């Protein structure tokens, strides 16, 4: 005749148990520069 147990809750019924807490991965990609040459198609001939 009065306020209920509040025990309930220990039922598995009221659990709310899941996974969480995600992380992601490393992977940088790679950064590149091409092997220039020029001199090959000229070369100066002056003198300085």
């Amino acid at each position: 005749i009065y306020l209920r147990d509040l025990k309930v809750e220990d039922i598995p019924l009221a659990r709310i148990t899941l996974p969480d807490f995600r992380l992601p991965e490393i992977a940088i990609p790679e950064f590149i520069i091409p092997t220039l040459n020029l001199n090959d198609f000229q070369v100066p001939d002056l003198h300085i």
